[PDB]
């Protein structure tokens, strides 16, 4: 029996805690995630204080090549705007892109305003102020919700960009997805982006948004996974999934990614961590589904699994897998 650690993104904490709490039921093997933050979780691979980093944002390949890094993908799920609109119930409102952005702007203040009207013909919409929420620190959900508003809002792309830290025009900091669920479900009037698994947990209305397509979409597992039924994984891992043409796609759409070392000095541990990702590959789509988190193609975990056996080795140059 091993103990593991990793540490990085709150975006698929959830869905890790799960696998870890049944993989040591049924092996006795331990698995600690510390939710630091896709920021946090690459610091501590590259200073080698846990077996594993993970990430929402890709490393390039340049930056892996760099520090002796390998990154995989394990699930794909999906950024919500989490409301606390009184009067409206969850999946009621609709925002597209622009508007999105323009609230993220603090160019939009109200809840009423002619721009969401326009996009709620048939809504009630109260004049409340709007409570912007966005991350505190460096998150990987930070870096796919801004690269959808840049794709989507000119002015966001042009002042503020794209990443996992940028200077928010407007809004109260929240620490982790957690952080924003909480904050959204004690400020009326709040808007927060969250992994939909935390919305879900928490009770909190979300709304739908409109497809690059130009459809309105509802953020469910399958419209996570429609969203990457056109990515060419054969070419790489570090898909964007944002605002992707197709039915049903949900716009904020990503994949997350485990950080390991390439030359494992502590070729047990590295041996347990490839363990624990196959076995949540060959056993964990369930309970990644329960939590509404899509699974990858079987095609792209063999591609990973040849990956492995090709690239994580002692440093003796025998492969760990
Ligand atoms: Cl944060």
């Amino acid at each position: 029996e091993a103990s593991l650690t990793g540490a990085g993104a709150t975006f698929p904490a959830p869905v890790y805690a799960k696998w870890a709490d049944t993989y040591q039921k049924e092996t006795g093997n331990k698995v600690n995630y510390q939710g630091i933050g896709s920021s946090g979780g690459v610091k501590q691979i590259i200073a080698n204080t846990v077996d594993f980093g993970a990430s929402d944002a890709p490393l390039s390949d340049e930056k892996l090549a760099q520090e002796g890094l390998f990154q995989f993908p394990t699930v794909i799920g999906g950024v919500v705007l989490a409301v606390n609109i009184p009067g409206l119930k969850s999946g009621e409102l609709v925002l597209d892109g622009k508007t999105l952005g323009d609230i993220y702007l603090g160019k939009i203040k109200k809840w009423d305003d002619e721009a969401i009207a326009k996009l709620n013909p048939g809504l009630k919409l109260p004049s409340q102020n709007i409570a912007v929420v966005r991350r505190a620190g460096g998150s990987g959900t930070s870096f796919v919700f801004t690269s959808y508003l840049a794709k989507v809002n000119e002015e966001w792309k042009n002042n503020v960009g794209t990443g996992s830290t940028v200077k928010w025009p407007i809004g109260l900091g929240g620490k982790g997805n957690d952080g924003i669920a909480a904050f959204v479900q004690r400020l009326p009037g709040a808007i927060g982006y969250v992994e939909y698994a935390y919305a879900k947990q928490n009770n909190l209305a979300y709304t739908k948004l409109i497809s690059a397509d130009g459809k309105p979409v509802s953020p469910t597992e399958e419209n996570f996974a429609n969203a990457a039924k056109g990515a060419d994984w054969s070419k790489t891992f570090a898909q964007d999934l944002t605002n992707q043409k197709g039915e049903d796609a949900w716009p904020i759409t990503s994949t997350t990614f485990i950080l390991i070392h390439k030359d494992q000095k502590k070729p047990e541990q590295g041996t347990e961590v490839l363990k624990f990702f196959d076995w949540a590959y060959k056993t964990g789509a369930k309970q990644a589904n329960d939590l509404d988190y899509a699974s990858l193609p079987d095609s792209v975990v063999e591609q990973v699994r040849a990956a492995w056996k090709t690239n994580i080795k002692d440093s003796s140059g025998k492969p760990l897998y």
